[PDB]
This record gives structure tokens, C-alpha cells and sequence, in this order.
């Protein structure tokens, strides 16, 4: 009878732990409160009331504790739960989980000395100072100001925290807001260099630049656990974008290492207001925070809830979710809200989290809940209700509560004050822990400045060369393979002995396996690419008599190159970023990233348009990531068909990246070497084929791979004699091979053809050196399979016409430019095929 | 003593409400289950157990129960909820929806008469049979065969019960399979037509057409509740970017209804099996399900679980999340695992999730977990393990379970199948409910096969256009406003007073005011355009004394065009495609799209690449939005700074979309009443400027929009002697009024100055009516801010070097290409601005 209302409250207390943090205090000024906070959350509202004076505990449980009253319940409990702090916890189920939290912000509370406190004040302090400083000095610029405050000392706090616990290198990407606070006084930015590019005429490097809030930072940091190597990754004008990125860093810095004990690395990212609900690209890579090959563990993650969107105020329905991160129990992991009145609650909550990265191995997020002083760049109106100016800055309260905690005056943080102001008068590094670098960190120093025609050793040792067909052909006998696997590897057997030539697979993997012996590594992390997507890989036999898997490149030898296969999980532009990411923080390791398709490779835009094709020119950051990209007017679909060339040669610029289309499987071994093992680190984006993987006329013989040389364009193959000839066809693609299947066809000598097997660096010496033959023939023409539109139609002004002789002329052969570059018919599609053939043969 | 284990069940009970989904059965073949299924989850492990032969009920509370027994308890509540289906959905914390489905899958279940239950062998016969009738004719094709078998009742059953609670339009998009078999068997798309195109042949349109799996159907169906009019929504390669295009149709048909009961128009979406959880559209378009503006009360949308991802099979950790569709817990929204073994279950499941959205209005899924017995295209081996061979087909044991429950025999179902092949056979309507189409449904009747130089309305009246200013303008006293906004609005007033020339923003809603007065409504929806993103439209007034808004469009007069700004989350991927379906669903609106920034808008390429520009090519499908985007080099960042001109010119393509560049705000009003009112509708891009919203001369008279005229390319609209003039300069963009604030500066007179204010349509007589008078002079230029990869230069062979005259020639000015667009250093920005205008003006 008097039990029952203990198992009530019981009851009442698992559902207040569920949902006691929407009762909790968070906004800094107070406007994110809704009237939903008295619904059976407290004890008053259901079956139960105060005016009792007795209330056991646990019961038989032997807490030590002396809890008398479910009044002094609720009050000691929502002083933790509900109090600065909500806990977004309960609804995982690994009940691990759940009982470490409950022993962690239960049980006992975290109380700091005065030390910390004087540091976390002196720390919020110089950032509020900073802002205001770089407002006295530079009036009017995009400024960004952070002023919620809590972000320097909780990142300061958790990079102290990593150090006690040994992570060696922690990487954080973020949004454009808080960029320069950080910058100066969390990684230690030289702040006179900061107030120079502000005001201008700078000098930094040779490339276009970038704006000054863009320019992430590596720097050395020094903790009482050891030093620590932290750097912060660059970011475009788009935003959420990064975490994709410093996810891929983070493996990058895992591979580096011997082994991935995940704790020693750290992803952090800080993301905007409205984007880590708004952008769609966090849906996947925190998806992709617990696969595996992609996986670290999870990411501490923080979002600066600001309570604004860039116009949105808050009222009650058009707020698209309850909180502005809810994203975090997709996986279902913890999220923390945490307000910034006092940063107590922040250190907490961040060592919180901290510890149950490194201790649980899942993402953890922090909902850091603050206001927006000042505006992005002008005034602060279409918020319209502005408590803000009658709100104090948080040093200002925060000070105010320490001197009623005996601790420091107005004399004290008077001074830290004006110390800060002179530390930052003097252009003196504001950060006492900011270290010089050495060489061995920068593992860049042999990879800068170069240009494509290096000279790479190409040349391999023909006995070599077959004992890795050899190795990668030979499948120990308890793997049991598929029919057509085994008859693809049969071949590839034949093909190891001298007797068939090379088809696409084998020579491609017989380029992995000529880069991962030497001791260069190659991730391929596609999507769908651990047996390819056309069938004509399979790196991967699946033994479908067990179910296990063998991979016949990661069992060449000991001491190899780490050769690692990952099929994606379907992201497409999230994916890409974590190649990116993984690209340009390893230049060892060969990066290629294969598609689906070709235009369903579309998804990521921003990755291709922002990172790679304009990395080297924006902030002088080297990528030498791989898109293999499939390419095909077969009539498959209209948009199954074909990646847009354009979109990879609009951005024709200054050698950036090298847009590439290998014919032969010859071509695709000297291609994968090329951009492996040359010394220069910039994008390839391969056009590899679909009917050329299954294609009778795949020219590779093995002659063509231990003597045969790097060709950027290749020349006639057949023997045809210069004097008759009144027409050379330039065409890349397999249009050549169809060209040359109707020209052996009809026996046509008064025509060549000359592939062009490199696109994007202007090839030069290679097309004038294959001309040299055919130079007194004036008219040239340029045939593709592309619409008119679509191609390298506009790279023709560029270096077609200086190709082309002096007395002599080009004209176009090509499909008529439509907006689907396939028709998605079959029949007219092979018919404008053979009349654009026989179009293209035209003066027999 | 014997109440406490009464409570500790009913804790257990509850516990086991949460995660009981866990340890149900789910797999068709049983290759899903987890060994972590007896952990905390029975009665059994932690302190019940059997053998007791007594536990009461509620207790207290008259539910008119026998419940006798916690084992008797849990085997009934297995039943329920871990039995055929799952059921998560405890966690949402509205408890109205808790009590709700409490009482619908506990206390009841929904017992199927006969009939209905030989209505779904039936059907799913019917789609079995089917898929194999398609295998037999047509052995080799992309088919995407179905086979889980368990979509087509439980879509049949979900549109019977919508029509009997009232549902006229419910469109479905859907992923790429189980495709054709949706369109014959529920839509019921004219078979014959399909066996013939399966054939090849195919006349169906004068457009480029698209693969037979990819044009969507529209229908009208009979229930007993009436006529039902649904359609299927098209589709790109690209999978799940479908759902905003549907979400953007159902708020288009709700906007033509007099009132939106949202009831009334129903959304479903089946999406891939990892592709809810892979592709990060669905994030953006289920975070935008309750948004205001956006919402229609979510969606029933499906999920697909195969169990594969095109290459995956089912270990532990390899799941990126413990369920497939997991994302469905951001949004606080039920989820409902349902497997395929018996579509009892899946009848239940679909009944209660459209109760569920018809009553409470918030987004429900179906986790539909079925198997796939074919592939896509060829064998099934990278997914290993087969049980699925000596796995019996659903209509198999779903008959043979009938023949158990004495309702169907073997006769029946055979003479199904025999009923069903002679109907495929006849080449009849499968579905025996599909009617013909009435042509008020057809709104697309005057909206076809235009030209681009159409006579639209163009000259209003004078006195009513300045009271449109004067009712735009004057603001009620009430809604206080702010200090630059009220110097905004009474400079605007000037405007009307013909005291002020009309700069960019005043002219914009001018023209929105035209648009909505005469009954033409326009929805502009971009991100943060409720005030525009350079502070430059504030048609959204906030009354900053008080917090409410106010509308200067919402309030013109009665019987209006419904005009309604809606700020976007920050979606730019699936805002875009939501205002796809939203303009290709209602010709009507002019349904505009303001981007943040030029190339902030690259997240949508998706949508740009394939369904706006690729629309009318492939599917003969019609669009007219509009891509208010900015585009400006004044050097305020990288990518801040435009957004690629050739990303929307090397489409290229027989007067698809139609790109232009307002210079004057007379060209924007032009230009959004060319759009508006025509006739035609074709995607515009425009390039809404930043510098020109603040700038001197925005030379628009009230003069020049009364009868002010459609101008594709103005001329020189100064006075200059056209005898002595060797130069001319045809530039687009703000550049023109660059080189007049050269020109008039350096008073040179033997150059005039071009503008090109449309692009992509090929200006032919625009052009050669402006260059009748300066014709004989033989160098032309053109002039551009951007670099020489970007802007109109790769589209100057196509009609640049025609709309020149014989003895004639051409030759550039520009930026040199560099990859980053912009220069990040405004410094060297000016400094190559300045150098290029003086360059352009060089014969001097
Ligand atoms: N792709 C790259 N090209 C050139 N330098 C780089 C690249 N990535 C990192 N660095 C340099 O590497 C140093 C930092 O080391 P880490 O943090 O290991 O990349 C800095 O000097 C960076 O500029
Ligand atoms: N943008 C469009 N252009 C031409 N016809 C359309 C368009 N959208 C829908 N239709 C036609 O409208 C009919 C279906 O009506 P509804 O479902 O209301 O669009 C079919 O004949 C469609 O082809
Ligand atoms: O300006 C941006 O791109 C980011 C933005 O809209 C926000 O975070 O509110
Ligand atoms: O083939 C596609 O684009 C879709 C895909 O990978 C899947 O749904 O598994």
C-alpha cells in the first residue's frame, strides 16, 4: 500500500529520465521555452504530490546515500538532469550505455577547482576581448563573430582532456562562424598575420587565395598528457560539407599509424545553426560513422545551435524538428544540450563526452545552445524580438558568479582583460602552448611543385610482372569461386601465361597489384566497387559454398602496400569528401574512387566543383584523388550513360586537374601508375569504360607493360601509308575502336584515326610529335561519341587549333547536341551510331 | 510481496513495448536474425519466470479481460507485437499517438474476411505472374524484377482505404524497382504498350525519349468511395531525389484545392532498400515534412528493405545502422517492420499507418523486409549466401496457408494464374478499375509546343501599376518596422511618386505585385528569401515592437493570386526539387527559387542536371521555374561569387531552359512577366545581381515598364555617331555598367556598348536588329567579368560567330581562366578588374 507509490515513483523517474530535458533551462536569454513543460514530466501532475516528509531509496540496494523525499528527489535530480544541462541518453538501448551515464551525471558531479575555473573565465575572457578587439580596429568586414562563448574554452577543455587520455593528432573541420576565435585563441594563429590579411595586401602563396576565414590551420599543441598535432581542415563557401572531409582525414591518420587504436585520433566538427538538420550530406556520413572501412569510432561532433537560420526567428510549429539536432538518434547516439550562462556545465559535458568516445567507440554529439550578438555582416532584424542588448556578455556574468564564489575580483579579470588586449597589440602568439613543426610532419616536402611530365619509373621487370598475375590469379582451394568468376580468372590465367591478351579487369588489377608490392598502397573505396560495377573487377571472391571472403591483393606478401576494398554505402556525395579527405591527408596511398555510373556520379557537385578543382588554386592544398568514372553511349539509359565531360572540363584551368580517357587496358595501367608514383599529386578523373570491358579488341599485350611508356596520345597503330591519306579522325573513347571496327571493315586507306588518350593538360609534344606523319593533310576533324554540346567540343579553341597545321582546317563529327546526351532508345540510338560512323568516314 | 512483481512486469512490459521489434521475426528467409534477442527483452532472464499459474490484469481499471497468466501475457503479446510485424514506435514522445496505437495493435486485432483475403492471393499471383510472364517473353533485359511480392496488396489496400476516408489525388514516387510492375498491376498502364516497347520500336513522343522503367503513369482509379485520381511521378537514374519532386506535387495539388485538408492529397514514396538510409535527400525532405510553407502532414512513405545494397550481403557491424531505416526516429515519426510472409500482416500494417497520417498528420513508414530472387541485371553472387532457391514463392504459402483456412483451393489459384496470363495475352487493362481521362484534369491544354518569342501581355495600365506601388508601399501603422527597412520602403514610395528611378527590389515585387493582381499567383521559395539574401526584397515586414509579420503582397484586394514567401530550411538539394514538383504540378504559379548565393547553389545538380534541363528532352514533361541566382565578381570570395555560368550553358540544347542576365530592373520585370504569362514554360536561370541592387544607375523608369517592351539585347542607350566608331563591346552581367563607368568616364566615343540580356535561346533577331547601326565596323569584342573558361564564351561558336558581321572579326576580353572563379584577395581583384576594363577599351 505504501510501496506501490514507490514503484510509481519509479515509474515517474525512468519517464523523467526519458524526457526531463525538454523541462530543462538551455536558452542563454530565455526564448526557447515552450508551455509543453508540464505534462506528466513532474511528480505534481500524475498521482503523486509533495507533503509527504518520507521517501525510501533504491531499497535493499546498498547506495551509502540518505534520500528521504521524492520532493529532495526531484530537486537533487533536476539539479542534473534538468538543470544548466539536459541529457538526450535513454532512448539507446545498449544498456552499457545507459548505466555508464547514469553512473557518470547521477551519482556524482564533476566539481571543478579554482584553477580551472580561473582559466575557463581568463580563456572566454580573451575570446569575447578578441571579437571586440577585432571590432575596434577593422570596422566593417565578413566578420563572423561567434559571441555565445562557450566554444573556447569547452574545445580547450576537450583538447586538454584528449591529451590525459593520449590522442596524438585531433582534427576538427567547421562552419564559417567561430572560424577566427578559434583560429587565434584555440589552435594559436600568428594574430599579426590575421590583423595583415585583414587589412590586406598579402602575400601568402602563389595560388588565387581565398578569403581569410576560409584558410584552416595546422598547428602543435602542448598538454600535461604529451604533445598534441592538431590541425583545422579547410572549408569552401558551401557549408557541411566538412565532416565527410575530416572524416576522411581521420582515417587517413589512422592508416598512417601501425595500428587504428581509434582513441589516439580525433575528428571533431562544429556545424552551423540550420545545417546539421538542414544539409543532407551529415545524414550520410554520420550513417557512415559506423560502417566498416569508414568507421573511427565515431566523431565528437558539436553543433553551435544558435537558434537562428539567417532570418528565422522561433516560434513554436516552424521549427522542422522539436530540437535543431535531432539527427543524432538515427544512430542511436547520445546527444548532450548544454547552454552557455555557465561553462562549468560545458567542461562537463564535454569530458562527458569525451569519455564516452574514447571509452564506447560511437559518436557523440554536443547541442550547444547559445544567442547570436551581432550580426553575419549587418543588422540583426528579420529575428525580430532583440532580448540580446539588455542580455550581459557571458564573462560578465560568469566573472560575477566566480566573485561570489570567492575566487576572482574585477581586479583579476580587469587585468586579464588588458593582458590580452596587449597580448594582442603586440602580435605575440596569443596561445602559451603553440609549438614550431617539424619536417617529418610535413610529409608533403617531396610532393610540391611539379608538372605532368615528370619522368616516374615506369619500367617493370617482366618476370615480376607475371609472378604478381601469378599471385592474383592463383585462389587457394577452400574459397570456392562463382562460374563466371572462375571463368574470368581462368582466363586471367591464360592471359598470365602469354596466351590472351589483357581485357580491362586483369590489367587493372594487375596495376594494383604492380603499385601494392613496391610499397605504394591503393584504397579503392567505391561505391559497389569490391567486385566492380560492370561485373569485371571482383578483387572480392565471395566463397559462395561458406560466405567468407578472400581478397587475392591483400595476400601478395608481408611487407606489401595496404591495399584495402570498401564498398560504400550509397552516398555519392558524402563519400567522395571521405576520399577527399583521405586523399589529401596521405599522398602515399593511391585514392581512386569509382561510380556507379557516370552522371549518377552527379551527387557530389560541391565535392568536385569546390574541393578538388579548386583546392590547388584557392588555398595551395595538393589532392591527387582518382574518379573512375564509367562513360558509355552504348543506349543503356539516357543518364545511365554518360558522367558530364564538361563538368570536368569547364573547369579548364591552369593544369588543376587532368581529365583522362584510357582506351586500351595498357592505357589504364600506365594511367593508374601515372598518377601513383610521379611525384605530383593532382585529380585524375578517368573515364572508364563499359563496352570495353567485354571487348575483342582490348590491345594489351604484355609487351605493351614492362617496355610500353606513358602515352598521353596515341597515334595510328595500323600501317597506312601518309601519302594517300586526305583525313586524320582525332576521337577519344571507344569511338575509336567503333571507327576503327567500320574502318578495317570497309578497308578505307586515305584515313587515319589518332586517339587522344589525355585531355585535360593541353597535350602538346604528344598530339605535335603523332602529326609530324600527317601534316600536309589540311582537313582534320575531331569525332566523338558525345553530343555537340557535350565532350571536349570546348577544348577545341584551346589546343585544337594549334594542333592543327597552318595550312589546314578542322571541322566537327559528333552526335547533334541534345539535353540527354542518350536517347533512351535503342534503335535510334544505333542508328544515329552507324550514320555518325559513316559520317565521320566520309571522303571514300 | 506479490504486487511487486505485478509492477515489475508491467515495467518488463513496458521495456518489452520499446525493444520487443528486436526479437521479432522479420526475414522471408531468416537470414536477419541477431543473437541478441534474449537480453533483458523476456520475461525469463531478469526476475520472472514461468510456472505460476496466476497474474492478474490492470488491476483496478475494467478492461473485461480474462488475462490469467504472465506467460499467457506474453504469448498473446508476441502475437502482437513481435509476431509478423514490429512496431517501433514508443519512442515518440507525444503521448496522444502512444494511447492511440495502443489501442489499435494490442486490444485488437483487424481479422480479414474471406473475401478480402482472396483478393490478395489474387494480386499478388497477379504480380508474380506477372514478372514471369515478362521472363518468359523477353529473357534478357533491365527488368528490375520485384519479387518480394508484398507491394502491390498492401499499395491496392492503402488506396481502397484512402478512398473510403476520402483521398481524390494520391501520387507515389517511387525508386527504380519493382517498377513495371507497379505500372501494370495497380495503375494500370496499358500492357501491349509496355510488351511493345519492351520490343522496341516505340513512337510515343518527338522528345529524346527515356528507358521503359523510367516514365512514370498517371491514372484514375475507382473505389468504393469514389474516384481517385493518382499518378506515378517520373524519375532519373538517380535514385531517391524523387521524394521532394512528390512532396512538391502533393503541396501543388493541395494549392489548387479551395482549402488544404490535407486528407484529401496523399504522398507515398517507396524508396531503395540503402537509399533511405544512404542518400542524404531523405534527411533534407523528412526534416522539411513539417515545416511551414512545406508540410502536406507528412507522408506515408515505404521502404524496401532487401536486404542487399546492390552488392552487400548481411553480417553484424557491415550495417551502418542496426535498421535500414532508422532515419525515421528524426523526426519523432512511427516505424512498422513488416515482413512478407503473410500480407495479412502487411494489410494491417498499411491500414494503420493511413489511419495514423489521416489523423494525427505526421510522416509514418513501412519498413517493408522481403528478399529478392533475381538480380538486377545478371547473377546473384556478391551477396553469397542463396537459401533462397529452396525458398517457396509468396503466393505459394499464402495459398497454401488459404487452402489451410479452407477458403482457396488449388483450382482457384490456378485458374488465377490461367485468368491472369490470358489477360496479359489479350494486351486489356490489367487493373479492372482504370478509367479514361477527363481534359479539366489535363491543365497542361494550353501550355504546349510554344516558341520563345510569343506575344504575353506585357503592357499594363499606368494608374493601376502605381497603385500597386502605392499599396506595396504603404504599410499599416501597426506593424512597426525597422529604420532601414522604413527608408527602404519610403525611398520605394519616391519610386512611386516618379520622384526616384526604380532600383532592383522596389521593380522585383512591383512585378510580383503585377503577377498576383490579375490572378497569376507566384510562390517565391528560396532559402532566406522572406527578406531576400542581400537585404534587398523585405516582403516580409517584421514588426520588431511586436514579433508578428507582415505581408505587403498578402494584402492587395480580394480574389488575388495567392502570393506566399517561404523561407527555405537550408536545403538547396531538396528545396530545389521540391520546387520542381511543385512547378511541374501547376502552370499557374510562377514558382521561383532564390538561392543564398550563385555557387552555394551547386548542392542541387541532381536536380538541375536531370530533371530541369533534361525534363522536356526526355520525358516530354514540361517546367517553367525560375533560378533567381546571384552572380557577382565584386570579390567578396571565391565561391561567394557565382555560380557556374557553363553549369547552366553546356546544357546547351535545342531551347530548353532559357538563361538570362537582367542588367536594368526593367529586365527583371520583363523578364519575371516573360516567365509568368507566355505560355510557354521552360526552366529561366537568372543571374539576379549583388552590386546593381545598390547602385546609381539602375536606369528603370516607370516609363520604360508601361511601355516598356521584351528586350532580348539592348542596345546602346546613349547618343554616339555610329561613323566614327571601331569598336563594339557585347557584354553581359554588371560588367557593361563597369565599362559605362568607363566609358562615360573617359568620354570615348568610338566604342559603343552591347548588352546581351538572354543567353540561351539563341538571340537572332535581338541581335541583328541592335547591329544594323554599327554593322560595318569589322573587330567586335566581347566583354565579361568572368574568367575564360567561365561565362558566355563556350557559347560563342554557336551564334557569336554568326550574329558578326562578313568582313568582320571577333576577339576576347575577359578574366584569364583561373579555377577559383573569383580571386579571393580583393586587392588583385580590382586591380585585374580595372586592368580588363581598360583593356576592353583599348582603341582610344
Ligand atoms: N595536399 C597537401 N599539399 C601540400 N601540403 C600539405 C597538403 N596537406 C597537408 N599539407 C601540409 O602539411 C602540414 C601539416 O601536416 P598534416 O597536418 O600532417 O597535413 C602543413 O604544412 C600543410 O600545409
Ligand atoms: N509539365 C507538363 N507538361 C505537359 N503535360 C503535363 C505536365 N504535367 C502533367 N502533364 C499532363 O497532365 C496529365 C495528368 O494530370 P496531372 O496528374 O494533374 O498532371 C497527363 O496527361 C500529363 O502528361
Ligand atoms: O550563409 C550560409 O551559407 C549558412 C547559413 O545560411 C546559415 O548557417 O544560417
Ligand atoms: O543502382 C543504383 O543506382 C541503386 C543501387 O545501387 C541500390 O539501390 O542498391
Amino acid at each position: 500500500d505504501t510501496n506501490v507509490k514507490q514503484v510509481k515513483v519509479l515509474q515517474l523517474i525512468n519517464a523523467y529520465r526519458f524526457r526531463g530535458h525538454q523541462h530543462a533551462n538551455l536558452d542563454p536569454l530565455g526564448l526557447y521555452q515552450q508551455d509543453k513543460v508540464a505534462d506528466l514530466d513532474p511528480s505534481f501532475h500524475d498521482l503523486t504530490e509533495a507533503d509527504f516528509q518520507e521517501t525510501f531509496n533504491v531499497g535493499s540496494f546498498a547506495s551509502g546515500k540518505e534520500t528521504m523525499k521524492l520532493g529532495e528527489l526531484l530537486e537533487a535530480l533536476k539539479q542534473t538532469y534538468c538543470g544548466p544541462i539536459g541529457a538526450e541518453y535513454m532512448h539507446i538501448t545498449s544498456t552499457e550505455e545507459k548505466r555508464w551515464i547514469q553512473q557518470r551525471i547521477e551519482s556524482g558531479r564533476a566539481t571543478f577547482n579554482s584553477e580551472e575555473k580561473k582559466r575557463f573565465l581568463s580563456e572566454l575572457t580573451a575570446a569575447e576581448g578578441l571579437e571586440r578587439y577585432l571590432g575596434a580596429k577593422f570596422p566593417g568586414a565578413k566578420r563572423f563573430s561567434l559571441e555565445g562563448d562557450a566554444l573556447i574554452p569547452m574545445l580547450k577543455e576537450m583538447i586538454r582532456h584528449a591529451g590525459n587520455s593520449g590522442t596524438r593528432e585531433v582534427v576538427l573541420g567547421m562552419a564559417h562562424r567561430g572560424r577566427l576565435n578559434v583560429l587565434v585563441n584555440v589552435l594559436g594563429k600568428k594574430p599579426q598575420d590575421l590583423f595583415d590579411e585583414f587589412a590586406g595586401k598579402h602575400k601568402e602563396h602563389l595560388g588565387t587565395g581565398d578569403v581569410k576565414y576560409h584558410m584552416g590551420f595546422s598547428s602543435d599543441f602542448q598538454t600535461d598528457g604529451g604533445l598534441v598535432h592538431l590541425a583545422l581542415a579547410f572549408n569552401p563557401s558551401h557549408l557541411e560539407i566538412v565532416s565527410p572531409v575530416v572524416i576522411g582525414s581521420v582515417r587517413a591518420r589512422l592508416d598512417r599509424l601501425d595500428e587504428p587504436s581509434s582513441n589516439k585520433v580525433l575528428p571533431i566538427t562544429i556545424h552551423g545553426d540550420a545545417a546539421v538538420t538542414g544539409q543532407g550530406v551529415v545524414q550520410e556520413t554520420l550513417n557512415m560513422s559506423k560502417a566498416r572501412g569508414y568507421e573511427v569510432g565515431g566523431t565528437v561532433r558539436i553543433v553551435i545551435n544558435n537558434q537562428v537560420g539567417f532570418t528565422t526567428s522561433n516560434p513554436l510549429d516552424a521549427r522542422s524538428t522539436p530540437y535543431m539536432t535531432d539527427i543524432g538518434k538515427m544512430v542511436q547516439a547520445p546527444i548532450f544540450h548544454v547552454n552557455a550562462d555557465d561553462p562549468e556545465a560545458v567542461a562537463f559535458v564535454t569530458r562527458l563526452a569525451l569519455d564516452f568516445r574514447n571509452t564506447f567507440k560511437r559518436d557523440v554529439f554536443i547541442d550547444l545552445v547559445c544567442y547570436r550578438r551581432h550580426g553575419h555582416n549587418e543588422a540583426d532584424e528579420p529575428s525580430a524580438t532583440q532580448k540580446i542588448k539588455k542580455h550581459p556578455t557571458p564573462r560578465k556574468i560568469y566573472a560575477d558568479k566566480l566573485e561570489q564564489e570567492k575566487v576572482a575580483t574585477l581586479e583579476d579579470a580587469t587585468e586579464m582583460v588588458n593582458l590580452y588586449r596587449d597580448a594582442l597589440d603586440a602580435g605575440d602568439c596569443v596561445v602559451a602552448e603553440w609549438r614550431p613543426m617539424n619536417m617529418h610532419s610535413f610529409t608533403w616536402s617531396p610532393y610540391l611543385n611539379h608538372e605532368w611530365d615528370e619522368e616516374y619509373p615506369n619500367k617493370v621487370e617482366m618476370k615480376r610482372l607475371q609472378e604478381l598475375a601469378k599471385r592474383i590469379s592463383t585462389v587457394p582451394e577452400a574459397v570456392e569461386m562463382q562460374s563466371r568468376v572462375a571463368k574470368i580468372y581462368g582466363d586471367r590465367q591464360a592471359m598470365a601465361a602469354g596466351e590472351k591478351l589483357f581485357d580491362w579487369g586483369g590489367a587493372e588489377n594487375l596495376a594494383y597489384a604492380t603499385l601494392v608490392d613496391e610499397g605504394i598502397p591503393v584504397r579503392l573505396s567505391g561505391e559497389d566497387s569490391g567486385r566492380g560495377t560492370f561485373f569485371h573487377r571482383h578483387a572480392v571472391i565471395h566463397n559462395q559454398s561458406n560466405g567468407s571472403t578472400y581478397t587475392p591483393l591483400q595476400h601478395i606478401h608481408n611487407g606489401q602496400g595496404a591495399f584495402r576494398v570498401w564498398d560504400s554505402v550509397l552516398s555519392e556525395e558524402a563519400v567522395l569528401a571521405f576520399e577527399y579527405g583521405y586523399a589529401t591527408a596521405e599522398p602515399r596511398t593511391l585514392t581512386i574512387w569509382e561510380a556507379q555510373f557516370g552522371d549518377f556520379a552527379n551527387g557530389a557537385q560541391v565535392v568536385i566543383d569546390q574541393f578538388i578543382s579548386s583546392g590547388e588554386q584557392k588555398w595551395g592544398r595538393m589532392c591527387g584523388l582518382v574518379m573512375l568514372l564509367p562513360h558509355g553511349y552504348e543506349g543503356q539509359g539516357p543518364e545511365h550513360s554518360s558522367a558530364r565531360l564538361e563538368r570536368y572540363l569547364q573547369l579548364c584551368a591552369e593544369q588543376n586537374m587532368q581529365v583522362c580517357v584510357p582506351s586500351t587496358p595498357a592505357q589504364v595501367y600506365h594511367m593508374l601508375r601515372r598518377q601513383a608514383l610521379r611525384g605530383m599529386r593532382r585529380p585524375l578523373v578517368v573515364m572508364s569504360p563499359k563496352s570495353l570491358l567485354r571487348h575483342p579488341l582490348a590491345v594489351s599485350s604484355l609487351e605493351e607493360l614492362a617496355n610500353g611508356t606513358f602515352l598521353p596520345a596515341i597515334g595510328e597503330i595500323d600501317e597506312l601509308d601518309p601519302k594517300g591519306v586526305k583525313r586524320v579522325v582525332m576521337c577519344s573513347g571507344k569511338v575509336y575502336y567503333d571507327l576503327l571496327e567500320q574502318r578495317r571493315k570497309n578497308n578505307q586507306h586515305d584515313v587515319a584515326i589518332v586517339r587522344i588518350e589525355q585531355l585535360y593538360p593541353f597535350p602538346h609534344k604528344a598530339m605535335q610529335e603523332v602529326l609530324q606523319q600527317f601534316a600536309h593533310v589540311k582537313d582534320f576533324v575531331w569525332c566523338q561519341e558525345e553530343p555537340l554540346n557535350q565532350g571536349a567540343w570546348y577544348c577545341s579553341q584551346h589546343h585544337f587549333r594549334e594542333v592543327i597545321p597552318f595550312g589546314a582546317s578542322l571541322r566537327y563529327a559528333g552526335r547533334p547536341a541534345s539535353a540527354s546526351p542518350a536517347v533512351g532508345h535503342m534503335s535510334v540510338h544505333q542508328k544515329q551510331q552507324q550514320d555518325l560512323v559513316n559520317d565521320a568516314l566520309n571522303v571514300e
